[PDB]
C-alpha cells in the first residue's frame, strides 16, 4: 500500500486501493443463473483514492495542456491545435498588418464550424477585461493604440490569439486541482483558459494503467471475442457489415462448398474463413475459423436454412459463426424458433442483424449449453427504438453479449446504412417461461439481468456501469421496461421480486415501461389489484416529473378496465387501480370501471357490468 506512480510523466505518492472482487453466491450457481464460466468483472485494474500532488506535477499538468501533451491529444492542445496553427503560419509571413482579412476569410466559409468551437477556448478569458493585456507575448506596445483599427471583433480575437505568451499560463485553477487530487490529468483537447489567466477544463482523463473503460474495453477485445485483438477500439460500422476483425483476413471460400451442398451463387449463402495476421503459439484460442453467412430475406437462404446448419454438422464439420443477415427485413412475422435452434451444443459466434422494420426479438436461443459467445445483436437502423426487447432466460448460458461494437453517433448522412450493436432497454418474456402458472422460471431470468449478471456490460443499456459495478450493483444500469405482449397469463405485477438477499447493500430495482397481452375493447384483471406491485412502478423516481407507461398489445382498448370476484378492495387496491389510468395513455378517458354484475357495487365513480361496443 503507498505506492508511487507516474501520473504525468513525474513519479508521485498515492493511495491506490485495490479493485472490488464480485461477489456471487451459491444461489446464483444451484438456479443456473451467474455467468456459467469464470465469473466476468468490470473493474480490472485499480481506483485511486487520492495523490498526494506536488508543485513538480501540477506544472507538468500545464505544460501538457498547453504543449498537447506526448499522446492522444499531441495536435490538439491549446497552443497547438489546427486552427492555431493556421493563425500563427499565417502571421509569420511578412504581410503587413492589414492582413487579419485573410484570416478572416478563414474563418468564416467552410471553416465556420471548426473556428467558432476552437476560439470558445480562448473566449472564456479573451473578452473585453483589464486581465489580458498582461497575456501577451511583447504586444503591450501594439495593442492600446489598434483596439479602435480592427473592422471587427473576428479579426481582433484572431490577433490576440495569434499572440499570446505561452510562459504565462503555467497555472491550474480550482476545479482541475480537485480532480488531480482525485488522481485525474486535464485532457489537452479540452484545456480553455479562465479570466483569471488560468488552465481547466471541460474534461479530464486519468493515466492510461488506471483508465477503466479503456482497460475493461483492452481485456474484452483479448479474450471474449473469439476472434479477438489487442486493441481499446470498437469495431467500425464497415467491419461489422464486411464480418472482418481488426489483426485478421478474411477469405472468401463458398465456391469449393457449393460443390458439396448444391447452393448457387446468387443464393444468400457465403462461406468465409478468417486467419490471424500473425499466428499465436498457445493452446486455447483459434488460429483460423468459419463463418458462415444465412442472407434470410433473400427467400434461398430461409428455405435452404434448417436443413443446410444441420447438414454443416453431419458431413464432420465444425463451423465456428454464423451470420443470420437482414432477418425480417421482406416480411415481418419471418419465423426462426427452428432456424436459430438448428445450431450445435457449442457455438462461438453469432451474428444476428435484426431488421427495424420488423423490430422482431424471436430469439429464443433455448439454452445451447455453452456459448464462448460473440454473440452479436447487431442491426442495419435505428438501434436506440425502443420496440426492442430480449427475452433474458435465452442468454443463460452465454458467457458473453457484444456490447462493444455501438457505432450509432449524429455524424452519418441519410442514404446510408449504418450498422450497430442495440441499445437494449426492455424484456420481454414469452408464453412457455411462464410455465404451469407460477412466477419461478420469471423470477431466475428477473434475477439474472438484475443482478447475477448485472456486472456485465450488456445487461445495462442507456445508463452503462457506474462507480463500483462489481460492489455496489444497486447503482448500476439495467433495461429499464417490461414486455409481457407475448405471454397471455400475466395480467400485473404479482410474485415479481426486485430485491435479492441483502436488500440495505444495493438499491431495490424500478421499471418505467409496462406492456400487458391484450386482444378485446376492453382490458379484464380480476382481484390480483391486493397484491400486486406499485412501488415496483416509479420511473427511476426521486420526486420525478415524467410518468411510467403501461401499453397493450392491442393499442385501442379504451372500454374500461373490467373487474370480477367477490372480493371487497382494500386502501393498496385503490392505489393500484389508479396505476391502470394514471400511466396509461391508451386508457385516459374519464377513469372508467366496469365491475361485474355480482358483489356489491360497493364504490361511486364505477359501471353497470355490460360492455357490449356500439
Amino acid at each position: 500500500r503507498k505506492q508511487t506512480i507516474t501520473i504525468a510523466g513525474i513519479e508521485v505518492e498515492a493511495e491506490i486501493e485495490g479493485p472490488p472482487g464480485f461477489v456471487t453466491h451459491q444461489r446464483d450457481k444451484d438456479r443456473k443463473i451467474s455467468n456459467p464460466t469464470k465469473p466476468y468483472q468490470n473493474h480490472t485494474v485499480n481506483k485511486i483514492l487520492s495523490v498526494k500532488v506536488t508543485d513538480k506535477l501540477k506544472e507538468q499538468v500545464a505544460k501538457d495542456a498547453l504543449s498537447g501533451g506526448n499522446g492522444y491529444d499531441e495536435g490538439v492542445g491549446l497552443f497547438n491545435n489546427s486552427i492555431f496553427n493556421v493563425f500563427k503560419e499565417e502571421f509569420n509571413s511578412g504581410k503587413e498588418l492589414n492582413d487579419i482579412l485573410s484570416s478572416l476569410e478563414s474563418v468564416a466559409r467552410q471553416n465556420s464550424g471548426a473556428f467558432q468551437n476552437t476560439l470558445e477556448r480562448y473566449k472564456k478569458m479573451l473578452d473585453s477585461n483589464n486581465v489580458i493585456n498582461f497575456l501577451k507575448s511583447e504586444a503591450q506596445k501594439e495593442y492600446p493604440k489598434l483596439k479602435s483599427k480592427f473592422q471587427t471583433k473576428n479579426q481582433e480575437y484572431i490577433w490576440l490569439i495569434a499572440n499570446l505568451d505561452q510562459s504565462k499560463f503555467t497555472k491550474i485553477a480550482s476545479t482541475s486541482e480537485k480532480y488531480l487530487e482525485k488522481g485525474l490529468t486535464i485532457s489537452p483537447r479540452s484545456a480553455f483558459i479562465n479570466e483569471a489567466g488560468e488552465i481547466d477544463s471541460n474534461g479530464w482523463g486519468p493515466p492510461d494503467e488506471y483508465n477503466t473503460v479503456t482497460s475493461r474495453l483492452r481485456r474484452d477485445n483479448s479474450e471474449y471475442r473469439v476472434f479477438d485483438y489487442d486493441e481499446y477500439y470498437s469495431r467500425s460500422s464497415d467491419r461489422i457489415a464486411n464480418g472482418t476483425y481488426p489483426g485478421w483476413v478474411k477469405e472468401d471460400v463458398s465456391e469449393p462448398y457449393s460443390k458439396k451442398y448444391n447452393f448457387k451463387a446468387s443464393d444468400g449463402i457465403r462461406f468465409s474463413k478468417l486467419e490471424r495476421i500473425n499466428p499465436n503459439p498457445a493452446k486455447g484460442k483459434l488460429n483460423s475459423g468459419l463463418v458462415l453467412d444465412l442472407d434470410v430475406s433473400n427467400d434461398e437462404a430461409y428455405r435452404r436454412s434448417k436443413e443446410l446448419i444441420e447438414k454443416l454438422q453431419k458431413d464432420g464439420e465444425q463451423i465456428t459463426s454464423y451470420r443470420i443477415k437482414n432477418m425480417g427485413e421482406k416480411n415481418s412475422d419471418q419465423a426462426f424458433k427452428d432456424i436459430l435452434g438448428a445450431l450445435p451444443k457449442d457455438i462461438q459466434q453469432l451474428e444476428l442483424f435484426f431488421s427495424d422494420k420488423a423490430t422482431n426479438t424471436a430469439s429464443l436461443i433455448a439454452l445451447e449449453n455453452k456459448n464462448i459467445k460473440e454473440l452479436s445483436l447487431y442491426t442495419s437502423g435505428n438501434s436506440l427504438k425502443k420496440a426492442w426487447s430480449y427475452n433474458p432466460l435465452a442468454l443463460r448460458n452465454t458467457t458473453w453479449i457484444n456490447t462493444i461494437d455501438y457505432n450509432v453517433s449524429a455524424e452519418y448522412s441519410s442514404h446510408d446504412k449504418i450498422t450497430t450493436r442495440i441499445t437494449f432497454n426492455t424484456l420481454a418474456f414469452d408464453q412457455e417461461d411462464f410455465s404451469n402458472g407460477s412466477y419461478e422460471r420469471i423470477n431466475d431470468g428477473l434475477r439474472m439481468v438484475y443482478y447475477a449478471r448485472n456486472n456485465e456490460p450488456f445487461f445495462q443499456g442507456g445508463h452503462g456501469p457506474g462507480l463500483e459495478p462489481d460492489k455496489k450493483l444497486g447503482q448500476n444500469s439495467y433495461p429499464t421496461g417490461l414486455d409481457f405482449s407475448r405471454v397471455t397469463g400475466i395480467k400485473s405485477l404479482k410474485g415479481l421480486r426486485f430485491d435479492d438477499d441483502l436488500d440495505t447493500s444495493n438499491e431495490p430495482r424500478k421499471i418505467t415501461e409496462l406492456t400487458l397481452y391484450n386482444n378485446e375493447s376492453y382490458f379484464e384483471i380480476s382481484s390480483d389489484e391486493l397484491n400486486e406491485a406499485n412501488l415496483q412502478h416509479l420511473s427511476t423516481g426521486e420526486g420525478n416529473p415524467e410518468k411510467p407507461k403501461i401499453h397493450f398489445s392491442n393499442g385501442n382498448n379504451t372500454t374500461s378496465i373490467r373487474i370480477s370476484g367477490k372480493t371487497l378492495l382494500s386502501d393498496e387496491g385503490r392505489r393500484n387501480l389508479d396505476k391502470y389510468f394514471e400511466y396509461n395513455e391508451s386508457l385516459r378517458n374519464s377513469g372508467k370501471q366496469i365491475q361485474i354484475p355480482n358483489g356489491s357495487d360497493e364504490l361511486k365513480k364505477q359501471l353497470e357490468g355490460w360492455g357490449y361496443k356500439v
